[PDB]
């Protein structure tokens, strides 16, 4: 109920189309620029140099607590790519947490199709673990330095809002933003914050695959992707099950692939029409998982209208991936979503800005019997 995190609540801006970001100040004097907040890798890096997307950048030459380490970086993403220059300064995270550490920081030289026009960030803060860090898994990730540095707590969570911001609590859990029961899912490898769904439902009914094609490769949460993406095979027949359950109207194929776009005049567009997504995780005991329930206000996602007029577009926010299932922030944004490190696992409850209407609700609701879910894993 009380906020002893209060002055974290709201530090977020921006959207899942886009990314949210935090604000981060970084060396001396203080230089505080946006920062994409990315649960999908492990490298904090922000732009050095003047780009056409960037209204700001990291000026080393003025910051007297800069030490370049002599190294350069290149990281490739999913999309896009950058490359740089390694080093390291003090960094602070204004409404963050109230401590100063030195981390690592790749000044970004050069890029391709990585910054976003209008995104109004300019860098990533990598969340996850060093294992997947480059060039290696010895450049110690940000928030690994914050938890040696300081006595602050093995955790974060976030809660990102859509439609334009949302909350990054570092340290701890803020009652607030969440209502209900939060249900833990394990971390199953320190890398990405891997995870395992052991079911999949599309309004209420079986999808009926072999669970391990649901992980095939790996399941992740990554807050800087915008898509749900999911394996091939796992995609084709969710595609088939939707379009069945939302058979009231007709859309066109390309609509399911995101290479069409329907609009509805505002405010009428037929929610109700569509099914609701259940994605049953791995629980903490033994046979025990949980799902968390994604209505159509979260996969199809509000294409950056055109100019204040009388129709409301929207994309499939399902896709495909060729590296395993990816819970992007469309299915975040129905979620207060905590990082628990510290116990090796991912938590889910309903957010305080749950969008749902006056028939359905996103939800977080267990706890269910499911036998055998290990076999569900990759190996
Ligand atoms: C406008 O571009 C489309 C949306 N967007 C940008 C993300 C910022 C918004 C959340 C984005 C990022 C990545 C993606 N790949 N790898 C990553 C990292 C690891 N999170 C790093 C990163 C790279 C580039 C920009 C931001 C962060 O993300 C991917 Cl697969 C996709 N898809 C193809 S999608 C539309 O979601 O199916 N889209």
């Amino acid at each position: 109920r009380r906020g002893s995190f209060v002055e974290m609540v709201d530090n977020l801006r921006g959207k899942s189309g886009q990314g949210y970001y935090v604000e981060m100040t970084v060396g001396s004097p203080p230089q505080t620029l946006n920062i994409l907040v990315d649960t999908g890798s492990s490298n904090f890096a922000v732009g050095a140099a003047p780009h056409p997307f960037l209204h700001r950048y990291y000026q080393r030459q003025l910051s007297s607590t800069y030490r370049d380490l002599r190294k350069g970086v290149y990281v490739p993403y999913t999309q896009g790519a950058w490359a740089g220059e390694l080093g390291t300064d003090l960094v602070s995270i204004p409404h963050g947490p109230n401590v100063t550490v030195r981390a690592n920081i790749a000044a970004i030289t050069e890029s391709d199709k990585f910054f976003i026009n209008g995104s109004n960030w300019e860098g990533i803060l990598g969340l996850a673990y060093a294992e997947i860090a480059r060039p290696d898994d010895s450049l110690e990730p940000f928030f690994d330095s914050l938890v040696k540095q300081t006595h602050v707590p093995n955790l974060f969570s976030l809660q990102l809002c859509g439609a334009v911001g949302g909350s990054m609590i570092i340290g701890g859990i803020d009652h607030s933003l969440y209502t209900g029961s939060l249900w833990y899912t394990p971390i199953r490898r320190e890398w990405y914050y891997e995870v395992i769904i052991v079911r999949v439902e599309i309004n209420g009914q079986d999808l009926k695959m072999d669970c391990k094609e649901y992980n095939y490769d790996k399941s992740i949460v990554d807050s800087g992707t915008t898509n749900l993406r999911l394996p091939k095979k796992v995609f084709e027949a969710a595609v088939k099950s939707i379009k069945a359950a939302s058979s009231t109207e007709k859309f066109p194929d390309g609509f399911w692939l995101g290479e069409q776009l329907v609009c509805w005049q505002a405010g009428t567009t037929p929610w109700n029409i569509f099914p609701v997504i259940s994605l049953y995780l791995m629980g903490e005991v033994t046979n025990q998982s949980f799902r968390i329930t994604i209505l159509p206000q979260q996969y199809l996602r509000p294409v950056e209208d055109v100019a204040t007029s009388q129709d409301d577009c929207y994309k499939f926010a399902i896709s495909q991936s060729s590296t395993g299932t990816v819970m992007g922030a469309v299915i975040m944004e129905g979620f207060y979503v905590v990082f628990d490190r510290a116990r090796k696992r991912i938590g889910f409850a309903v957010s305080a800005c749950h969008v749902h209407d006056e028939f359905r609700t996103a939800a977080v609701e267990g706890p269910f019997v499911t036998l055998d879910m290990e076999d569900c894993g990759y190996n």
